[PDB]
Parts: C-alpha cells; structure tokens; sequence
C-alpha cells in the first residue's frame, strides 16, 4: 500500500476559496517591459538560477535591484512572477516592482524595491539574544503572512533573508522555489538546501505543506543560538538524515516512518543506526550559554521534529514564550 495522506493543519482550503487565477500561474498573462528603463550599476551575488545586480531607474533615479532570470523552464517564470506579486506589500516580503525583457538578448529579469547586499548568513553569527528573538520573530510575520496566502516558501535560509541591522529591517527574499499548497498535491522534493531540507524531503514524503518552512526555521534558530554553522552538517542528502537521527534519535524516526506508511530509500538501511534523543544542553558551552535560555530551548523543540503535522504553525510559533519580551517592546512602539 501507498504513502499516507497528509494535510496542512492552518490554511488548508485557502487556495480553494481563491479565484482559480489566483493560483493557476500556467495561465498568468505577463506583460514584460523594457530592461532599457534601468541600467545596471554593479553584479551583487550570483545564484543557481539567477545572476543579481544593483541597478538604477533612469525614470525617478531610484536604486532597484534586478534578478535576471537563468535560462530555466517558463512555467518556473510565471510561478514566481505570480506568487510575488499575490504577496506584494506583505510584512517583510520583498516587493517586485517591475518584470521586463532584455530587447536584444529577450532574457527575463525581475526588479525589486532595493535592499541593501547583506544577508542574514553574515550578521547571524554575531547576535545578542535579544536580536536573535527580534529578527525570528520578523521571519515568521513573513512566513504567516504567505502561508495564510496559500504559499509555501520552500527554501528558507540564511542567505534568503536580507537584514538592514542599522534599521532593524528584513526581507524575505528569493521565492523562485516558492510553491501554492493545495490539498493532497503531491510535490517535488528536491526543493531546499541540503543542511535545511526537512525530514519529508530525505524520505521522499510527497503530500508536505507550510511547516517544511518551520523545519528550515529551527535549523536557523539552532545555528545561531549553539553558534554551530550548520546545525546538521550531512555530507550529502543521505548522511544529512543521519546527522538529524543522531540528535532527534531514531525512535521517533521509525515512528514518522510507521505513521506515513513512508517507503524508506534502502540506502539507509545500514547508515540510520540506533541513536537516543540527545537533550540540548549537550550543544551549550561558554561561548553560546548567553543565547541558550529554557525558553529558546523549548521553542527549538517544538520546530525540529520528524512528524510536520506536529511542528508550530508560525502563528503558534509567534505565540511562544520565547517572544514575550519582543511582543512587549512592539505594542510599547
Ligand atoms: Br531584493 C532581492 C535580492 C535577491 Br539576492 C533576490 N533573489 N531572489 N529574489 C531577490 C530579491
Ligand atoms: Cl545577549
Ligand atoms: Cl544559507
Ligand atoms: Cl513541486
Ligand atoms: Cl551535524
Ligand atoms: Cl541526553
Ligand atoms: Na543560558
């Protein structure tokens, strides 16, 4: 017999009561302006799917950022064209404010309201456990925010989170692995980065949701409240699920493996073992004790487990102990 079925727990049915347009990015009609409306100023970063420059709109002499598009499937394109702009003027979501074509070369490219260069991955390690509180709970009004909209971000991360620290701003940002949840859709899971794939991406459990995002979360929250960069250092997709066994333990692997009816790759059959559920006071030592409270350690637990339907939502998360403190100083402001 097959897989288990599975639904999101929050926000099941919200694509469902949508306009079919809404989330039908197949038939989404782009009306692609002129990349001559810009001219680039200097290359930013360079990714798997895109090459990312600062830019200028000769227009209103306004700074932008444009993401031009790697040659990739059109289809892809219109997802993420569609899916930014469905959460556009969302909290702490990056704001597309133009979609245009090179003339010459009609490669497509994106362009957003500018942010400055510097990415969560160079700042994380560096945080009073006031900011590390501060900045999650500034990640989660995101993550609220598109689950509630009907979308899963699927590779949250670092290096996908820009952070203007001076202004205490952030931006979710590159949602081109972004997908709508629909009810028993089975999805693809080679999606994410290695050391922040969820235990239903290394098992091969198709029918995920919005908590794959609270999975990728907690690998940020342990990163930097044990300062350890990353959390769970697999040398490939395989030992990835290993380095989570030996901290979770394999007891409530197997059961999450039981209660899915999951087909386990025979590859692991050698390489899982038998590991206790280690406690987290063994990743505290002098260097990290200030960031490690029982607060953050409860809140932690309650991300990183095996079973998705049993993380927090990110409104549950939001509700925590853990961010009493920043709901505090927020209403004060
Ligand atoms: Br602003 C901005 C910056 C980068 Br880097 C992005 N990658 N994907 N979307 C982006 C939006
Ligand atoms: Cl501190
Ligand atoms: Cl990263
Ligand atoms: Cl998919
Ligand atoms: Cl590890
Ligand atoms: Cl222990
Ligand atoms: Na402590």
């Amino acid at each position: 017999s097959g897989p288990v079925p599975s639904r999101a727990r929050v926000y099941t049915d919200v694509n469902t009561h949508r306009p079919r347009e809404y989330w039908d990015y197949e038939s989404h009609v782009v009306e692609w302006g002129n990349q001559d409306d810009y001219q680039l100023v200097r290359k930013l970063g360079r990714g798997k799917y895109s090459e990312v420059f600062e830019a200028i709109n000769i227009t209103n002499n306004e700074k932008v950022v444009v993401k031009i598009l790697k040659p990739v499937k059109k289809k892809k394109i219109k997802r993420e064209i569609k899916i930014l702009e469905n959460l556009r003027g969302g909290p702490n979501i990056i704001t597309l404010a133009d979609i245009v074509k090179d003339p010459v070369s009609r490669t497509p490219a994106l362009v957003f309201e500018h942010v400055n260069n510097t990415d969560f991955k160079q700042l994380y390690q560096t945080l009073t456990d006031y900011d590390i509180r501060f900045y999650m709970y500034e990640i989660l009004k995101a993550l609220d925010y598109c689950h509630s909209m009907g979308i899963m971000h699927r590779d949250v991360k670092p290096h996908n989170v820009m952070i203007d620290h001076e202004h205490r701003k952030l931006r979710l940002i590159d949602w081109g692995l972004a997908e709508f949840y629909h009810p028993g859709q089975e999805y693809n899971v080679r999606v994410a980065s290695r050391y922040f794939k969820g235990p239903e991406l290394l098992v091969d459990y198709q029918m995920y949701d919005y908590s794959l995002d609270m999975w990728s979360l907690g690998c940020m929250l342990a990163s930097m409240i044990f300062r350890k960069e990353p959390f769970f250092h697999g040398h490939d997709n395989y030992d990835q699920l290993v380095r989570i066994a030996k901290v979770l333990g394999t007891e409530d692997l197997y059961d999450y493996i039981d209660k899915y009816n999951i087909e386990l790759d025979p590859r692991f059959n050698d390489i899982l073992g038998r590991h206790s559920r280690k406690r987290w006071e063994r990743f505290v030592h002098s260097e990290n004790q200030h960031l490690v409270s029982p607060e953050a350690l409860d809140f932690l637990d309650k991300l990183l487990r095996y079973d998705h339907q049993s993380r927090l939502t990110a409104r549950e998360a939001m509700e925590h102990p853990y961010f009493y403190t920043v709901v505090k100083d927020q209403a004060r402001m």
